[PDB]
C-alpha cells in the first residue's frame, strides 16, 4: 500500500530514508547517509510495484540516490532493491549496488553491492 | 557528460529506453523489454551525478522499473546502477538487481543479478 | 588462522557448513543445505588469503558448491565470497551468487545473488 | 560439456585461466591477472555440475581465488559463478564477487561485483 511505505525508516549503518509512496507506483524522498563522501540530504526517485499481494509476499520497489546536492558531489550513485513487508514491525529489505564514476581502466572496479535493512520508525 | 544521456537506447536483449536527463540529476522516461513478463511501456525513475565535463571518467547513474503497467504486473522490480561514457559511440554500463516479492519462504531466492550494455545503435 | 576457521558453522536458513583450512590457504569440507533442491551433502572448496592481519580486519575467503552429490542434480552451483571475523561469536559474513545452467535465451535470469552470516559452533 | 572446459582460457582483460576439470566436478589450475594488487600466477580451485550431454543448457561452475602468493598478499578473494557453454566458440560466462578484508568500520564497502566472459581466443 502506499502508505505503508510512506514515512522515516532507519536501517543497520544509522543512515535516514523519508519517503512518500504515491498512488501511481512513484516514490520521492531524502536520503541522509551516514556513511562515504556524503553530506546532508539527497533526493531519491523510486518505483514500487502496488501488488495485489493476497499472499503474505512482500512488495517490490527499488530507488536511486545520485550523491551529489549543493554541499558535496561523490560522482557516484546507489540504487536499492528490494522489498517491503508490513505488519507490527514493519522492514524493507534490499541490496543495493553503489557505481562511482570511472576511467575505462578501472571500470571493472566500479561497483560494490550490500545489502541494507530498513525499519520504520514514522510516517 | 549531461544531455548526451538523453535518447533512445537499446541494450543486447532488444529492449529500448527512453530517457531525458533533467539539468538537476533527474532521469525520466519509458522501457519497454524484450524479455520477462512484461508487456509493453513501463514508467522509469533514475538519478544521474552530472558536473566535471573535462575528459576523465564515466557519469554515474541508475533508475528503477516497477513492472507493473496497465496490462501487466509482474510484481517485481529492476535497478540497474552504471554509468555513462559518451564520445563517437556511447554506451550505458550497468549491472542490474531484478526482485521479485516473495512470501518469506522464498525470500533467499528473491533477487537476480545481471549486468546489461545499452547503445544508440 | 586456519584453525579459526576451521569446524562446523549454520547460518540464518539452517544450512551446516563443515570446513577445514588447510596450511596453503586451501579450504575443503562439506555443505547441508536448507533450501533448494538440494538433498544430503555436497563438497565444498575454497580458499582463504593467510593475512597478517594485525588491523582487526577479517580474513577473505570464498569457496564453492557444485548442487550434484549421488542423490541430486540441481545443475547448479554457488559461490560465497565474504570475510571470517574472530573473536568469542566468530562469524563468516556473506555474499553469494547462485547460477543455474539454462539455455542461452534464458541467461539472462540464470543467477540469483544474496547474504549469508555464519555463527560457528563446533571446531 | 564435462571435458572441454579443460584449457587455458582468457577474459577480455587479458587474465589467463588454466584449468583442469576433473571427472567427478573439480577444477584446479592457476589464475593469472591482469588487474589488481596482484603479481603472477596464484592458485585457483572450484567444481562444475556435470551430467546431462545432450543439447540445452550450459554447465554450472564456480571457483575462487585468494590474491596471496610467494609475490603478494592483497588480503582479498574473488569467486566467479557462471556457466560454460561449449560448440565452435566455447566460452564460460560469469559474475565475480571480490571482498576485501576490512575493519567492520569498512566492512559495507568489502565487496565488488563485475562479470567476466572468457574465451580460449
Ligand atoms: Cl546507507
Ligand atoms: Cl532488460
Ligand atoms: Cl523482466
Ligand atoms: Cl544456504
Ligand atoms: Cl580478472
Ligand atoms: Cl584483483
Ligand atoms: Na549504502
Ligand atoms: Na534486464
Ligand atoms: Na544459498
Ligand atoms: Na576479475
Amino acid at each position: 500500500a502506499e502508505a505503508g511505505i510512506t514515512g522515516t525508516w532507519y536501517n543497520q549503518l544509522g543512515s535516514t530514508f523519508i519517503v512518500t509512496a504515491g498512488a501511481d507506483g512513484a516514490l520521492t524522498g531524502t536520503y541522509e547517509s551516514a556513511v562515504g563522501n556524503a553530506e546532508s540530504r539527497y533526493v531519491l526517485t523510486g518505483r514500487y510495484d502496488s501488488a495485489p499481494a493476497t499472499d503474505g509476499s512482500g512488495t517490490a520497489l527499488g530507488w536511486t540516490v545520485a550523491w551529489k546536492n549543493n554541499y558535496r558531489n561523490a560522482h557516484s550513485a546507489t540504487t536499492w532493491s528490494g522489498q517491503y513487508v508490513g505488519g507490527a514491525e514493519a522492514r524493507i529489505n534490499t541490496q543495493w549496488l553503489l557505481t562511482s564514476g570511472t576511467t575505462e581502466a578501472n571500470a571493472w572496479k566500479s561497483t560494490l553491492v550490500g545489502h541494507d535493512t530498513f525499519t520504520k520508525v514514522k510516517p
